[PDB]
């Protein structure tokens, strides 16, 4: 085992999660079983409780556990699977050693935080780093740490001490730390003592520094790298810049160009691991399919314009997921991605009233894009907008996706429209008015990976081609409300069928309109499946229609 | 797009173990400070909301006092030090209340002063403007005095010379191009001797084409040495500050081993009708600061004396040359002394205020704004 | 946006009555002509539309040759005059054809010359420039045997004068400014 803990901070808003989600990247090219720990300091037991207002969206795991972001961005950057245990937190590892005491697991002694909580976090690190997270289940070689709060707080204090211990109990040389950190500029000179003010605390609280990566908003100085070397003990090759470049997907190709594998080859002494050729081949060729789909950011230029229609759409982390599941179908496609963001409540004519520059531009946007998104949205205040581009989708034949809500409010949409039922509703919105033309019915949660079986006549179906016409799909869901399958009979009468459904037949999980040039809706959740180099089948679908050529796509999969 | 009070709130810490207790935070954000960041910030720091000062960036840094002003920060220092039982007169309290309006009015007419003045700064190392601090900051008072806006035009005096002509012409072109528009000329006292013949063909021009010029210690050497060379008519005239080794007749200069601080200059005795002398409200002496080791070789001055550049000021010996005023241009100054360093904000150095108003125009105004 | 050609078919009529015929038809239009407009003169006078030829502007004077020569005026002239009935020895064809050469190699020189070269051009009355037009065409000549593009400062001499200073500086200014910015004097 081996670990590399990425660290640090002068200030929480830093950016560490591309330099962990990006060290991970390159140990995985040295063909390396790698995994990662998000550390949040935070009281939360599980992300479950914290509306996507509130720093961001709510994610889902294969358990089901509704988890912080910064899991997302390990898995669709190292191809990875992981569980609710990778998300330590204050709240559950407090929970957990004082659910502990009054089982009376410490034999009625004191449960001083020194020595016992953090023996729990040094074991709790051990246990979850030798979980298996890819496609087999052989446990991981290096482990990535990222330690969220920063080194010289409250709420990371037993963490840091944690982790000076785990300094030992795992010996030195098969644990690195990666301390990122602010070097500002003020009236054109560097500012290196944020980052002396923090190498001070660094060695106070106890863990050593290897690496030095500032956040500086230029290229570093070799001036000023080598007094980071003369304050810090690194040496100064060691000082790693991770300045801003044309997209993030670009950023591992930086730190291989700053040496940081030829560094931790050495620093982890990585030769001595057990590799086999199906390891080491896999990680040279997933080296230039980076290089390969970054080659071809550098010179697409042929744009894309989605519609993201839904509400919040000013808190863009709300929807991270979407927007990097399109990243991903854009690059594969080869066009440069635009994504327009309507804020649907403007699409509904009651705005004509409060504002028209309002009703117009949220218009303008949707009737400009190439593709338009309906993202699995949270509440019902933005239900019309949503339903009126679907309404637009449909009639206007621009390509369509309907995430979760998004194949709610497609099916609501074709009942008021096409079926012609004007009265007819989310039962997720308007429940006590009793009515009978219910769209929906709760059915009191249904969360993680499960398994959704194609319907027999699917054949014809562009989703069931994107899935390379596999019988069973198995991706994430979150939905308390679905489809009442008592209108089903009628939709697939009326050419709105149901590619695919739940192993009981009972649950409606896919449609695809007939004769229309790409309109899903999909109620799993498509976008936390994604990975960097495979995007998700709808989305790649999505954006594949919007660019044209969608047949060619599907013989890319299909060869 | 997020204010980060991390740094702050991790000197607070170190203020407090060092021991002493801080009463402003005056923070250098990039912006306005968000009210929930003062109001974070008078969490971690016990300060109240109202003095976390900010200082962002407006104007001129001549309005930095008035933005204080607006933040409470008199009214919070008369309370916090109890400056209601220091003891004033009215000549105190009155001199104090007027001061304020004189900052106020200054501060006015740069908010809406349009009419630029170009002034040449010529000199070595301009890329090191802090080198120059003084005599910037002095330009910026005699600048809005006159109410006119200022730009300088920073001449890298060896860029003047032709033998730049045969390494990079565009600097050639650029370096009088930029003396070509100036609206007046400063020699600004420089250190060293490396770009000296920059400094004499910008003093040839100066005198030849009429522009408004000022020299300022080597500034009044060069001046010297180019009327020797160019009207006096002997070319190989010399610094003895550069070329003493090879102990030539026709020294401009002469070594007499230091000599600071504010000194005493008299006005030579005809000297009525110099510009200068009626910058200084024809007062009979001058308290200026020095700082030479060479000055102007005494035995030449009989020479210039009968040719035009005529000594209008000198040390109380008789015997070192301080001021000069060339007869029959508009205004053409040296000073021996750094009148740079004498300056206030609201009583620019007479010979600045005199080179920026004569490239303004308005000269004569300006001479009755001082002798009234 | 419409071309005019009444204009012309009002000098066509002027021109049969005083009692010449004419051969080319040589508009001063400012575009392309239109092909419904050659047309159109070719069926108010009576040239064939070839004949019809245009001579707008192209980025020099000098390449103005080669534009009525991709407009086959060699190849009519050649026919309408019988210049193949003139006698010519081969010291006279091939110093044709080679001076052909020269053009189009001067001409491709001018197409893709970028150094700049700044001449300061000193005197009186610089605001009549036709009262240098062989002054200003020698420069042209020069640089494109240089293969530098030129650029000529017109330094109205007077301002110069110091006592300029004493009516507009920003003349004075300018004046010294266009002449300390030139890479040569005249
Ligand atoms: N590989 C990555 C990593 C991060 N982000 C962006 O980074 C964001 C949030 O910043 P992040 O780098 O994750 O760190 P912080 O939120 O600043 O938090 P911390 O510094 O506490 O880790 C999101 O907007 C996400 O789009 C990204 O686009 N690609
Ligand atoms: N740990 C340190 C670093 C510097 N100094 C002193 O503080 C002075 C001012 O600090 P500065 O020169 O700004 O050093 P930097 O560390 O570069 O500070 P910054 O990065 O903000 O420019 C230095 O000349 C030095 O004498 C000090 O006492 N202790
Ligand atoms: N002295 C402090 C301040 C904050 N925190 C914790 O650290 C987390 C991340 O710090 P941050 O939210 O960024 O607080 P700020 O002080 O604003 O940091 P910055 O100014 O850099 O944004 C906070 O949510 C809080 O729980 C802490 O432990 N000790
Ligand atoms: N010699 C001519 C030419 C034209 N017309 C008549 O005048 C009308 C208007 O002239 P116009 O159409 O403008 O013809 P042009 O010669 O093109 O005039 P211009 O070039 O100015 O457009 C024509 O429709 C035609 O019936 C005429 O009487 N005598
Ligand atoms: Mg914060
Ligand atoms: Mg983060």
């Amino acid at each position: 085992m081996k670990y590399v803990v990425v660290s640090g901070g002068v200030i929480s808003g830093i950016g560490k999660g591309v330099l962990a989600s990006s060290t991970g990247m390159l140990l995985k090219t040295l063909g390396l079983k790698v995994t990662s720990i998000k550390i949040d300091p935070y009281m939360n037991i599980d992300a479950g409780t914290m509306s996507p207002l509130e720093h961001g969206e709510c994610f889902v795991l294969d358990d089901g556990g509704e988890t912080d972001l910064d899991l997302g961005n390990y898995e669709r950057y190292l191809g990875i699977t992981l569980s609710r245990d990778h998300n330590i937190t204050t709240g559950k590892i407090y929970s957990h050693v004082i659910s502990r005491e009054r089982r009376g697991d410490y034999l009625g002694k004191t449960v001083q935080i020194v020595p016992h909580l953090t023996n729990a976090i040094q074991d709790w690190i051990q246990r979850v780093s030798k979980i298996p997270v890819d496609d087999t289940g052989l446990e991981p070689d290096v482990c990535i740490i990222e330690l969220g709060g920063t080194v010289g707080d409250i709420e990371s204090a037993p963490f840091v001490e944690a982790l000076r211990q785990f300094q030992f109990e795992v010996g030195r040389e098969n644990f690195a730390l990666i301390h990122v950190s602010l070097v500002p500029v003020i009236h054109g000179e560097q500012k290196t003592k944020p980052t002396q003010a923090a190498i001070k605390d660094l060695r106070s609280l106890g863990l050593i520094p290897d690496m030095i990566a500032c956040r500086c908003s230029e290229e570093l100085n070799r001036s000023t790298i080598d007094k980071i070397a003369m304050f810090c003990h690194v040496g100064p090759e060691q000082v790693v810049n991770v300045h801003d470049v044309n997209s993030t997907y670009h950023v591992p190709l930086l730190l291989l160009k700053q040496h940081m594998i030829d560094y931790l080859h050495s620093r982890l002494k990585l030769g001595e691991v057990p590799l086999t050729l199906e390891d080491k081949e896999r990680g040279s060729q997933l080296l230039t399919n980076w290089e390969n789909m970054t080659k071809n950011l550098d010179d697409s230029d042929d744009v894309v314009k989605i519609a993201l229609v839904g509400k919040y759409t000013n808190l863009k982390d709300s929807y991270l997921s979407v927007t990097k599941s399109l990243e991903h179908a854009s690059m594969k496609c080869r066009r440069q991605l635009e994504i327009l963001w309507v804020e649907a409540s403007n699409l509904e004519p009651e705005t004509q009233e409060v504002d028209k520059n309002k009703f117009h531009d949220s218009w303008n946007k949707l009737s400009s894009a190439d593709g338009i998104l309906v993202p699995g949205g949270f509440g019902t205040r933005g239900i019309e907008g949503m339903i009126l581009a679907a309404k637009w989708a449909r009639e206007s034949g621009v390509p369509f996706l309907g995430v979760c809500l998004g194949l709610q409010v497609a099916a609501i949409e074709f009942a008021r429209n096409v079926i012609g039922r004007p009265n007819s509703s989310s039962t997720e919105f308007l429940d006590e008015t009793l009515l009978a033309p219910e769209d929906q019915v709760v059915i009191t949660m249904r969360l993680g990976l499960r398994p959704t079986i194609f319907q027999p006549n699917s054949e014809w179906s562009n989703i069931r081609k994107l899935y390379g016409e596999v019988n069973e799909v198995h991706e994430r869901h979150r939905h308390r409300y679905e489809i009442n399958p008592k209108i089903v009979n009628d939709m697939e009468s009326r050419g709105f069928i149901f590619v695919g459904k739940d192993e009981t037949g009972q649950r409606c999980e896919i449609f695809e309109l007939k004769g229309h040039p790409y309109y899903v809706g999909t109620q799993y959740h498509p976008e936390y499946t994604s990975k960097v180099l495979e995007p998700s089948r709808p989305f790649w679908g999505l954006v594949a229609a919007a660019s044209g050529t969608l047949g060619e796509v599907i013989k890319d999969i299909n060869l």
